[PDB]
């Protein structure tokens, strides 16, 4: 089984890039990443900047999950962040997105020991 930790990476982490290059950034990761295995993930969002800024999220300001748990917290910069959605042609086995870039302040729910996170909440 794949650790908390381990999955947020896989799923979050692109810091080999400052940004989505093309339109066919998310058809590209999400195939990469293995998130269209059995089903096509609907939405997922790659943040573009090193693993050590995301992971030092966890130390910055604690704000609300959406859930109302306590151990969420917004990063006190923008990030480079690449949003993607299935676009209405997706259907699978032929996954199709679209690919939305920007830069957002992240929130993410941390645990462990390391203390690092282990969902991403949400942009803003
Ligand atoms: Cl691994
Ligand atoms: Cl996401």
């Amino acid at each position: 089984k794949e650790t908390a930790a381990a999955k947020f990476e896989r799923q979050h982490m692109d810091s080999s890039t400052s940004a989505a290059s093309s339109s066919n950034y998310c058809n590209q990761m999400m195939k990469s990443r293995n998130l269209t295995k059995d089903r096509c993930k609907p939405v997922n969002t790659f943040v573009h900047e090193s693993l050590a800024d995301v992971q030092a999220v966890c130390s910055q300001k604690n704000v609300a999950c959406k859930n109302g748990q306590t151990n969420c917290y917004q990063s006190y910069s923008t990030m480079s962040a690449t949003d993607c959605r299935e676009t209405g042609s997706s259907k699978y086995p032929n996954c199709a997105y679209k690919t939305t870039q920007a830069n957002k302040h992240i929130i993410v729910a941390c645990e462990g020991n390391p203390y690092v996170p282990v969902h991403f909440d949400a942009s803003v």
